[PDB]
C-alpha cells in the first residue's frame, strides 16, 4: 500500500496528508530493507516538498521520515541528498521553532555519518556556519547535537577537516572545554583530536 500512501502526501485533506505521513514514518524507522521499499515507493521527492509546509506538524513528521531514511546504508543516505533535501535541512537550523531545529540536526548528522562525499555535500550546503553558531546554544541538547554532527564532519577526509577549522570551529571547541557540562567539555575535546594535525 506504499504507492497509495505517497499519492495521499498530496491530498487536500490535511487530515489524509498527516496520516499517510505518520505512517511512511513509522515503516522509514525499520531496518534497511523497509527504509528502500519506502525509497522505491516514490517518496523522498514528496518528503522533501513537505520540508515548504508553514505547518509545523507536518513539518515535523516530514524531519522524522528523512532522518529515518538518512540513518539507512550510504545508498539511502545518497537518495536524501539526490532528492535535494540539504538546503531545506540546513535553512531549519535556524528555525525559531526549536523542534523542528532539533529534528534537522538529527537528519544533517546522519547523512554527516555517511561517506567524505557525503559529509562533504552537507559542507557545500552550507552547513558548517548554522553549526558553528549553533554551539553556542545555551539548549545542552542542542549544543550536544551540534556538536555530534561537527564531530561526523570532521570524521571525514582532509577536505573536510580543513573546512570546519575555515569555518571556525577550533576557537569554539576549545571555550566549550570549559563549559559546566562534563559530557560537553568531553565532546568537545574529542572533536578537537579529530581536528588536529
Amino acid at each position: 500500500e506504499l504507492p497509495q500512501m505517497v499519492q495521499q502526501l498530496n491530498s487536500p485533506d490535511q487530515q489524509e496528508l498527516q496520516s499517510a505521513l505518520r505512517k511512511l514514518s513509522q515503516i522509514a524507522s525499520g531496518g534497511n530493507e523497509q527504509i528502500q521499499a519506502v525509497i522505491d515507493a516514490g517518496a523522498l521527492p514528496a518528503l522533501v516538498q513537505l520540508l515548504s509546509s508553514p505547518n509545523e506538524q507536518i513539518l515535523q513528521e516530514a524531519l522524522w521520515a528523512l532522518s529515518n531514511i538518512a540513518s539507512g546504508g550510504n545508498e539511502q543516505i545518497q537518495a536524501v541528498i539526490d532528492a535535494g533535501a540539504l538546503p531545506a535541512l540546513v535553512q531549519l537550523l535556524s528555525s525559531p521553532n526549536e523542534q523542528i531545529l532539533q529534528e534537522a540536526l538529527w537528519a544533517l548528522s546522519n547523512i554527516a555519518s555517511g561517506g567524505n562525499e557525503q559529509i562533504q555535500a552537507v559542507i557545500d550546503a552550507g552547513a558548517l556556519p548554522a553549526l558553528v553558531q549553533l554551539l553556542s546554544s545555551p539548549n545542552e541538547q542542542i549544543l550536544q547535537e551540534a556538536l555530534w554532527a561537527l564531530s561526523n564532519i570532521a570524521s571525514g577526509g582532509n577536505e573536510q577537516k580543513q573546512a570546519v577549522k575555515e569555518a571556525g570551529a577550533l576557537e569554539k571547541l576549545e571555550q566549550l572545554q570549559s563549559h559546566e557540562n562534563e559530557k560537553i567539555q568531553k565532546e568537545a575535546q574529542e572533536a578537537l583530536e579529530k581536528l588536529q594535525s
